[PDB]
This record gives structure tokens, C-alpha cells and sequence, in this order.
């Protein structure tokens, strides 16, 4: 559950007859990759370790794993989403243990001001706890509404930096569970309705207000009016390329009298590209990279839908999402194989 | 200031292959250039792809991204072909730099005259179109003028890299090196044994190079080395740059020493990627570029040949190829694997 079940990991490896596998890691499990790596090699599998940062399962190493040999990838710390899979792959999701309803309890006189029918959403480290907090505020008067998401979810409820499809469903405000401020304000922004954070380790809370966020936005487009040269980036991590999206929007920039290139990365960062005389940047991958900019871009970053804003082709802001399709199953609560 | 780049050449060699969208890399001098570019292929009916990385070496064909993204050829702009599998045709595009290096040796003809008279002559790809002339006038001060093949990762006689030394490793009294830099020489040192100087054409300085210095400098690295149970043994997926069995023999050979030792892949080696695993040393088996140049010691397997003690003299890492069939013109070339 919570521990790494470096037991059930080998008997669907010896069940697939896997002989030697790539590990991928985030960076706060990277010292648990490698306690697993030499766990299977006492039981006479050869393990490679993935070097990269991995920041989602938007980002498979499994094309890796094919080149160097490997016959499985183990992808530690997210759960599955649908993706095309080159070797069969071991998803290994990361659950935090705290329970969240002592949070709940302690703010309950805020979540009424949600109103009587809520989205309740939280992120995979608490999407476990999702079944438990219902049950609280159902036994609390309050009607629970729990979508689903799409293809790029794993469990109903649960939210990424990118998608917010599990909210959009019918209800009066948003409660999100868990730590920060990215989420929640991706919630406001991305279906306009009042969220309300709770966060379970401190049982503080936040009414989320975009208004500061938007305005920083509409900085980002204004400073961009004034550019000419565009550079128009594409990730190449399987789950970020956005090829089409991008080509349309070097083809519209290209509409209003602005020279536009299409670029191709894998991780974006300014300072790869500062060499290239382009005034301005569209990020179409991940929109966590030009949103969530600590101050790294030197020169207007911006995403797919603040570009049609610049350009006049959209009157509010709207959230630039990953979105998938329907989805007709539900990941376990536990490690997943899925091979394609 | 190089020579400017061949526009109507690139472009008639797509043509002549029929294609219709194309990916350019270019290194970190080059981006302004590949933009230019880009900008005179679209305009002749074909679309154009930037690749964001910065290209570091014709080691590193950005031909699979290529085919990701649907373009039908690669233009590696700055890097002349090494032998290399290539999934998409790709036209390649030596830099070559204006600047005149007969006019730096005639300023240090005193200093080479010291080398000896039979010299081995070595350059990098900016300079390898002056290579003749250099010889020539090397030839007319009385000295005989040793110039190798060299190998498959090599794309004319004389170019060295900072991987491969082969040129070098023929019969003389002497290295002559024209380039700018300490890199270079300083492996041409300690690979061939030699005496090597230094002339840099841009500032028609010259160093003689003594590699004491930094080799007491790997020692420390080794000696620091010397007590570690748990080593990270590194690969790179760039095409060039694998070297898988090799990475493996080093694991093997650490784990018969007492010592755990994990193989690690990775595309661009950064240590900054590594500091949150446990282990105490690392060892690159990929660019020695990256070891020879952090927080916990990192070595090259020739560096890691020495700790385990079957290796006593310090040893260059060197990617090697094979026997090179035929030479890179002076000009564009394209390739298709
Ligand atoms: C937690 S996953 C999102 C974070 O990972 C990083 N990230 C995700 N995808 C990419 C990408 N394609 N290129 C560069 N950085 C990324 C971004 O900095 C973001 O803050
Ligand atoms: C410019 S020639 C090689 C240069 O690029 C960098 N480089 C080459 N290969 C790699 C690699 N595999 N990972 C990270 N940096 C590299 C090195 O720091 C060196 O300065
Ligand atoms: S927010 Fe961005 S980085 Fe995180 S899972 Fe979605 S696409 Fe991947
Ligand atoms: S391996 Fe190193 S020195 Fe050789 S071409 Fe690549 S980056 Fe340059």
C-alpha cells in the first residue's frame, strides 16, 4: 500500500518473464529506485536505473528501455495514463499517509459556504483518502460530486497541474484537498467557480482568487504585443507532444502579420533556446512550464490560449489543459502492468 | 566570423531528394544562423522544424527526433559527418572558421622549430580547410609534415576531437596543434606521449603543454574515489556516445572488487540529475568530455582502471571507431544509413 511492495513488483516481473528493467524515479524516490534495483538483482534480474528527473507518466522512459535492452520499465511514484507503451511497464503510484478527514472536520464552517451539492478533488498522493472524505461529508449533509476525468486521469477525483477534468461536472464550489496553490488555482481558473483548499497537514485553508494570477497573465500577453519573431515549442515527451496544436498556432501567428517557427525539445527551459532571435515564446506541451515560470524565461512566455488572446481571438482566459478521452476503466489502488 | 553558410547548396540537395519538411540542429555559436536558415527554406516551399537542444557533436544526430515529428531529413548545421546509423537522410554543415592560420605559425616559427623537423600536424573541424596550406608552409621552413587518417569517428586526415585523438597516432618527434582551447592538446598529450604545442590562430599565442597539472588533479579525484563502496555508472542514448558494453564490463569489474556499482542511462549527463541517489563515485562511459571537466567524484573508465589498480599510467578516454573507408569533402555532405 504505502510501502513499496518490492514483492508483488517481482512476481509480475518473473511472471512476464522480464530479465532485465529500466527504473524511473521522481526526485523524492530516488534513493527508494535504487533499494529496489539491487532487491531484484538478488533475485537475478538485471536493473539499469533512468537518470532523467521524471516529472509524470506523461513521460514513459519505455522507447529508453528498448534501446538499451531492457524488456520492462518500472515507473515509480505516478499511476498510468493512457498511453502507447513500447515494453510492458509497471506503474508503482506513490500514497501519502495522512488522514485527511481531522481537516475536514476542523473547517467544516467554510466548506458549508460552498453550498449543498460540492466537487470534492484531491491529487494521487491522497486519492485513497477520496472514499473516506465523502463518506464524512455526506454523514455531514452535504451531497458529494465526484467526477470521473478523462483518459490522462487515473481515479475519479483526482487532478493534474494539466487537467481538471474531474471537476467539471455538476455542483456549487470546489473543495480541493492537499497541499498548495498551483491545483486549487488551476480549479478557479479552469471552471470559474469558487474552490476552496484545505490543506490535510496543517488544516489551513485558502479561498482560491485568480484575479492576481490572471493579472499576471495579462502582463505575460501585453509584453508580447509588442513582438514580431515567435518561437513555437513542442515536447517530445510522449504524453506532451502536441504537433498539431502547435502547427496550428504557427500557422495563425502567420495570419496576423508575425513570423512564427516550430521548435522541438524535450525539456523545455529558456536557456537552450536564448541563442535563437525569436522575441517571444509559445509553450504547446506541459502549461505548467510558461504558468508556473519561478523566473526563468527572460523573454514572454506564453501558452496556446493566451496566444489567442494576444492575437484577438478570445475575449476571457481560458486554462490551456492536456486533455484526453473517455476513459473506461479505473486504475488500481495499488501497482498496474500495461503493455501495447 | 566563418565562412556563410551555403544556402542554395542545402537547398538543392533537398530538392534532389524531394524534401518537404526537414529538422536543423545547431550548436551553441550557430542559432542565429539556423534561424536564417530556416527562414530561406521556408520561403522556398519547404516547411522547417528548430531543434531546441543545444547540439553538442555529430555524435548526437538528432535523426530519431526527426522522425518523430514527421520531417523527412535532418540538417545538422556546424558538424562534419562520423559514421554513424541514420534514420532519416541528413545533410550535414562544417563551420570553417575565416580567420588565417599561416599567418599565426609564421608568428611562432621559433617555437615550432623547437618541436623537432619530422612533426605530427593535428586541427579541429573550423581550421581542417587550411589543413593543406599549413602543411605547405610547414614544408618550405624544412620540416616533414606527419599528417594520420585516423578513424571512422574522423572526417578528414589531421581533425582531431575531444574524444579522438587517432590522427595523432602515427610516427614523429612532435604535436603541433592549431585550434584554440587547452582541451585538445592536453589530450593529445597525454595519448600520445609527446611533446605538444599549442598555437592558437585567433590570438597567435602558443602554449606548450604540460599535463602534470592535470593529472595530479584526476589523482585527486581518484585517491578521493579510493574509498567508496558505491559507484553510478553512467551511459548516454545519443547515438555516439553509447557505450553499453563497455559500461557493463565496468560494473561487472567494480562488483568483482568488493565494491556495488549500478548502470545508469541518461540523454544529456548532468550531475545535477544525480544527486539524489546513494551512490559515492560516479563513473561517465559516454563523452569524456563530461569527468574531465563536481560534488562527489566522477571518473573515466580508464580513471576507474586505475582505482581497481589493473591500469598504472594515466590514460586519456577516447571513443574510438574503425578503419574509415573514404573522406568528407570540404563542403556540405549528405548521408542516408
Ligand atoms: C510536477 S510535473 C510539472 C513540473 O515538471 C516540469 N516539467 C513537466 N513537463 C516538462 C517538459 N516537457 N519540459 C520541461 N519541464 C517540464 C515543470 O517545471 C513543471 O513545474
Ligand atoms: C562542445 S563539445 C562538448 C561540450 O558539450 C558538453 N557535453 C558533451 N556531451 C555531453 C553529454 N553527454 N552530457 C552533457 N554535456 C555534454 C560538454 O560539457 C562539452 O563542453
Ligand atoms: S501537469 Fe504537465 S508534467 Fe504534470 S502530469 Fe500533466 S503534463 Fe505531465
Ligand atoms: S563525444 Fe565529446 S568530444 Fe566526441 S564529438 Fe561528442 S561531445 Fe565532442
Amino acid at each position: 500500500l504505502h510501502e513499496i511492495p518490492k514483492s508483488e513488483i517481482l512476481k509480475e516481473l518473473k511472471r512476464i518473464g522480464a530479465k532485465r528493467v529500466l527504473i524511473q524515479s521522481p526526485e523524492g524516490l530516488r534513493r527508494e529506485a535504487e533499494e529496489l534495483a539491487g532487491f531484484l538483482e538478488e533475485n537475478n534480474i538485471e536493473v539499469f536505473l533512468h537518470g532523467e528527473i521524471n516529472y509524470g507518466a506523461c513521460d514513459p522512459a519505455d522507447r529508453e528501455a528498448k534501446l538499451v535492452g531492457c524488456d520492462a520499465l518500472i515507473h515509480l511514484g505516478h499511476s498510468y495514463m493512457k498511453l502507447p507503451l513500447e515494453v510492458p511497464t509497471i506503474f508503482v503510484p506513490a500514497f501519502a499517509r495522512v488522514s485527511v478527514v481531522e481537516a475536514l472536520k476542523e473547517n467544516i464552517g467554510e466548506i458549508k459556504k460552498l453550498g449543498r451539492k460540492i466537487i470534492v478533488t484531491t491529487t494521487a498522493q491522497h486519492i485513497h483518502q477520496l472514499k473516506e472524505a465523502k463518506e464524512f461529508l455526506e454523514s455531514e449533509g452535504f451531497e458529494v460530486s465526484i467526477g470521473r476525468g478523462d483518459s490522462r486521469i487515473s481515479w475519479p477525483g483526482q487532478v493534474l497541474g494539466c487537467n481538471y477534468s474531474v471537476a467539471k461536472v455538476r455542483g456549487e464550489g470546489i473543495l480541493f484537498i492537499g497541499s498548495g496553490i498551483f491545483h486549487p488555482l488551476g480549479l478557479a481558473v479552469a471552471t470559474r467557480k469558487k474552490v476552496l483548499a484545505i490543506d490535510p497537514y496543517t488544516k489551513a485553508f485558502s479561498w482560491i482568487d485568480p484575479e492576481r494570477f490572471i493579472r499576471k497573465r495579462w502582463a505575460q500577453i501585453a509584453k508580447a504585443m509588442d513582438a514580431k519573431k515567435f518561437g513555437v515549442i513542442v515536447s517530445i515527451k510522449k504524453g506532451q507532444l502536441r504537433l498539431a496544436e502547435a502547427k496550428r498556432i504557427v500557422k495563425l501567428l502567420k495570419k496576423h502579420g508575425r513570423e512564427a517557427r516550430l521548435i522541438v525539445m524535450n525539456d523545455v527551459n529558456y536557456h537552450k533556446l536564448e541563442g535563437f532571435p525569436f522575441e517571444a515564446y509559445v509553450v504547446v506541451a506541459c502549461p505548467r512550464v510558461p504558468l508556473d515560470d519561478y523566473g526563468a524565461w527572460r523573454k514572454p512566455v506564453l501558452t496556446p490560449k493566451e496566444v489567442e488572446i494576444l492575437l484577438g481571438l478570445r475575449e476571457e482566459y481560458e486554462f490551456d489543459e492536456i486533455l484526453g478521452g473517455p476513459r473506461e476503466s479505473d486504475e488500481p489502488f495499488g501497482i498496474s502492468i500495461h503493455s501495447t
